[PDB]
């Protein structure tokens, strides 16, 4: 399995499955109505976890009788499989979504039907993004749930491929771009439109040399300074400020801004 | 004007705007229901063409009473614009659409709105994709009309920000990643299940020194290897291909990928392969 392909699962499979009668009559009788669309913290997240094992087998009986296309993800997936040659005994599918029920339920639907497809796959979950205080735990937890499991592939000697298709807007260009940095080899992307995969350009990227030293030099100094530090040691605090990457935490002190802390695991 | 933010617009404002009792009239009289979804050459775009001043007002006039949710562009807009205090003084907004008419049309409503906020812009077009001889055109042409006036908006000393809310999956994560890699200072983005704007990660990124070396390597030579000379030179063009940067040309070259070349524009200047 030198073959990785990493990819997002969404709540698509759920909404789509709404279009089998058996489904419909089941969400409805267990009173999961808009299940594709609950909130990490919807009270009725609580009927798919209580009920977890008889969805899983009704929506992967679905999923069987429709085929990939009831996925966007096993969509794109297996479209670019298909497109890139990849052989079944050398793939391995990391997936990944949201620690919610009804993200997980899609999640371990796809990765059974991968099984039964002789395809070798995990899920992993990472932190829901409900507020903007929780949008920077989420990336952190991208950076230790996936971001880091695509640096270790790379360092096995695995080729990983990322699935750009699933996902919600920030959460995919973010994957895209630090798992690019993390040497991923390639991203692709499935239109429905023309039922085609294409491949993005995907250059191989690193961070600035000028700043990634600039920021290796910050992490023997603690994870702050005060500004005659940083301009003692040719560091323009109000560049690295505008780009996001230290925050004026001190009173005339800098702070190293903990997903850039992430981000040098890479490197160090 | 040094204060820079790049934003595709999409027909979404097209769409939202059919609430409004008299825009839904208007647009089902003209036979254009569906307008948000035109494929590029639907004959119904030329309806919009013709009735272009029409369809503007009123949609126009929907923006002004229903506010900038009505377009989810203007919204993470102008809500970056607030969270980040840019002054309407020091504003520019790089708005682009691909070139069709039902497009246009949004784009240039959003363009009307913000320069009756007293924002200056411009809304430039770039090629429809409708397929995959046509993606590679596509990109290619983002690559013309947006990387390059990234790259110039740096060059004259601005600060640039890319609002990656609006556009289709493969766009917006293209725009990011080329964005920055021609010196974008911030990507930012509005979820709709909240008030406010998150700015991304948005580290400042290069392509890999080596892998440079190896690509200014190929167009010293005809941009064609052998392999043979390749392993001479120390490209692993087994690797190269594996990232699509190559394509094997016969049992024994490979070429330097047309698209590679464009990004290699960011670092050797746009016109480098007529030099």
């Amino acid at each position: 399995m030198n073959k990785v392909h990493v990819s997002a699962v969404g709540t698509g499979l759920l909404k789509n499955s709404l279009s089998a009668d058996n489904v419909k009559k089941e969400v409805e009788d267990l009173g999961l109505k808009d299940w594709d669309r609950l909130k990490f913290d919807d009270d009725r997240q609580n009927k798919i976890r209580d009920n977890f094992t008889t969805l899983k087998d009704l929506l992967l009986n679905f999923l069987k009788s429709k085929g990939k296309e009831a996925s966007a993800e096993l969509d794109s997936l297996l479209s670019a499989i298909e497109k890139l040659q990849h052989k079944k005994e050398e793939l391995y599918v990391f997936l990944y979504t949201t620690n919610t029920w009804n993200s997980k339920l899609a999640g371990e639907v796809i990765k059974n039907y991968l099984e039964e497809e002789g395809i070798k796959s995990e899920l992993a979950t990472v932190k829901s993004i409900s507020s903007e205080e929780t949008f920077h735990e989420g990336i952190e937890d991208l950076f230790d749930k996936v971001i880091y499991k695509i640096l270790k592939f790379k360092e096995e000697g695995k080729e990983v491929y990322i699935n750009a298709t699933a996902g919600l807007g920030p959460e995919t260009t973010f994957l895209t771009l630090a798992g690019l940095l993390a040497g991923a080899d390639l991203v692709y992307y499935k239109y429905q439109e023309f039922n085609d995969v294409v491949f993005l350009p995907s250059p191989p990227i690193t961070i600035s040399p000028r700043y990634l030293e600039w920021l290796i030099e910050f992490a023997n100094y603690g994870y702050t300074l005060s500004e005659k530090k940083a301009e003692e040691l040719g560091i323009p605090v109000r560049l690295l400020e505008v780009r996001n990457l230290v925050e004026r935490k001190g009173e005339d002190a800098y702070r190293l801004k903990d997903w850039v802390r992430k981000m040098l695991g890479i490197y160090l």
